[PDB]
């Protein structure tokens, strides 16, 4: 037994269905909202589990010609399995291993006059080719970046004496994007004051979903959308203000492997936390909280065909137990997330559920669910412990 | 080839194998005529389940049990050629990948080993060995009565390709207090009396293999304290046996910053600082399983406790730190040790919940880097 060429087995019940139509669909809106604006797909943290590289592929087959992702293992992952676009860091490299960034073609982001220093020192001669730097800027978030101008100008005339390192681009991240209130105005401004003390370069990019949602942002010239590409709104807030219809990407789907009927005093899953009172019957599916159906989950409902059906006992690390009608048997399928927004098995709702956001219910969703991706009638699985 | 020995942002976890190997070695020897069947499912707690298997193997260690027929295929395409058990439900389509692998399957109900022969289409032809599941009162799994009990042993007898290897139940309350596990241990005895004894017979977690010896049981079924930890602080103040805890979580400052009073941090801006006071910037957020709620606790930079402030990001965690504290500095997100405020139980009250899923949460963007001796192997998913 091998690694599969095209598709990946799976022996198990319970997966992910990720449609690919959809993401590019999503893609698709926001260059129609920015047409002369580079879409920089932002594909970080697996594609916000989705697969980084399915959805990237994906995505240059419909025009995508850049992509950004936290680290630079995510980026050789790109570029390992094909993807020639460009590729941004946003995150931090270690300097030791900035020549690692250079054979891969990858672009780093600049946090601070420092760090530029400590990677210069560490650049040994033997990858000649150019180092691509966009230089991040904190306008107000507090988080990575340069905040004063003398020292973004100091960083761009370092860049300037060494013929190797290109300024390819500057940008900043905005805090509060998806709440009302100022401080994204008050950032924006910020911003332009700062890159309009210094010689431009090529790429100018502030937005996330967002600010590409929200605001023209004239000045920009990139974008860089993520959780929307999947078709989820950043928050409750934006989905109310704009008019634009995004379409979500994923179901989590398993299939009902027992049934039993508990009678009175008899009670399911560890420490005894349900107790039937009447004859009830139950269904056992093969999805727990090592998948990322976590234990806070026990007492929302899952769809078992057409009907609402409670999470009853203790959640466990592979097994998940459900309160069913009698007519319920071995092998029926149950939605446990929903590719509808309006649903209560949307992600929305599990994030309710999990006292989080959508974006921590999808990164949370493990390597042990398959991957089983659509496009148009094509299907394809991505199985990460056969891989 | 793969680079997934190298791995290109500083945030890892350090995975102690000889710790592991210590705790395998302190249940052997709390059960000297047992097979210690190490439960390595959901990739071994998040540790990696090919590696500890294969230490666990060196080390001696004959039969494993894992969740799902993929986890036991992810095992044999890795070299180890120990005996598996398969402890969820198979789908009777795929019954001849497992008679291919030399995996051995659970069977929960009379129903299931019915379709199981009828998609056996004679291409294998090696044995298929299985354990029956019996519930006892879980309410999970198996089978609950003798007679269903019996008759699938009978239909196993009729067929020269099956083989009764062995049978086992699952303790739902054995970490806390009461007489539900004995009232189950007695049950499971009563169903097991009433028909032939296969080779292996087993019912015991971690908290049963820690409380009590079971006799009449042949085989152990520890998990999560292979890894060094107790199933339950009660279960951690009865038995007088040391475990050795087997993770670390650990993460460098990439970034130090002093904000102004007035000036905050993060997602919504949710932390003002008041004074002047130092942040530093870890490469670590929620994807990598440090969820959203770790807000407010507590890690180690340095020696010195610092408190986690603003909304933790994806990729991104800030913390409050002294000046001295500079862009290099490590800091101790989960620690090996059970009396630490980074303790892998202490991380589980701040995510109101259990230490197994503080574990399981850990995603596969974290680098694994096992430590045994002084030898150093790393596992980096993304390079694969
Ligand atoms: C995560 C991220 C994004 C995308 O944000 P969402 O569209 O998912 O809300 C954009 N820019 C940066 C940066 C820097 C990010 O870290
Ligand atoms: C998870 C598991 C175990 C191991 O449990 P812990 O020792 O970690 O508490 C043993 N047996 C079965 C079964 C059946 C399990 O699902
Ligand atoms: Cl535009
Ligand atoms: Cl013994
Ligand atoms: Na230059
Ligand atoms: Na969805
Ligand atoms: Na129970
Ligand atoms: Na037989």
């Amino acid at each position: 037994y091998k690694k599969a060429g095209f598709s990946d087995k799976y022996y198990r019940s319970a997966y992910m269905n990720v449609d690919l139509n959809a993401v590019a669909s999503n893609f698709k809106v926001f260059s129609t909202l920015h047409p002369n604006k580079t879409v920089m797909a932002v594909v970080k943290a697996n594609a916000y589990g989705l697969g980084s590289v399915k959805v990237a592929r994906h995505l240059m087959e419909n025009g995508a010609t850049f992509f950004a992702v936290a680290t630079l293992d995510e980026a050789i992952e790109l570029r390992m399995h094909g993807i020639t676009a460009k590729i941004l860091v946003l995150g931090v490299l270690p300097a030791k291993d900035i020549d690692k960034a250079i054979q891969h073609r990858v672009a780093l982001t600049v946090p601070s006059k420092q760090w530029l220093k400590e990677a210069i020192k560490n650049i040994s001669g033997e990858q000649e080719k150019k180092l691509w730097l966009h230089i991040k800027l904190d306008t107000g978030m507090g988080r990575l970046g340069i905040k004063d101008t003398n020292t973004y100008q100091e960083v761009i005339e370092i860049i300037q004496q060494y013929e190797q390192l290109v300024f390819e681009g500057v940008f900043t991240h905005f805090a509060c994007a998806d709440e009302p209130g100022d401080m994204t105005t008050e950032q924006y401004q910020r911003f332009k004051d700062m890159v309009n003390e210094a010689i431009k370069p090529e790429y100018i990019h502030c937005q996330n979903s967002a600010g590409s949602l929200l605001m023209d942002c004239q000045f920009c010239n990139a974008i860089r959308p993520g959780i929307s590409l999947y078709g989820y709104y950043p928050s409750e807030y934006v989905q109310q203000k704009v008019k634009v219809h995004l379409k979500p990407s994923v179901q989590l789907i398993a299939n009902v492997v027992q049934t039993k009927t508990l009678q009175a005093g008899e009670s399911v899953s560890y420490g005894a936390t349900y107790t039937a009172t009447d004859p009830t019957t139950i269904a056992l599916l093969p999805i727990g909280y090592a998948d990322g159906y976590l234990r806070i989950m026990q007492g929302s409902f899952v769809n078992v065909n057409g009907h609402q059906c409670e999470v009853i006992g203790r959640v466990c690390m592979d097994q998940t137990i459900v309160k069913v009608p009698d007519q319920v048997k071995a092998g029926d399928s149950v939605i446990l997330i929903d590719n509808h927004r309006e649903s209560p098995q949307s992600v929305e709702v599990v994030a309710e559920k999990q006292h989080t956001i959508n974006y921590e219910v999808l990164c949370n969703l493990s390597r042990r669910l398959p991957r089983i991706y659509h496009d148009g009638d094509q299907r394809f699985v991505t199985n990460e412990l056969l891989k």
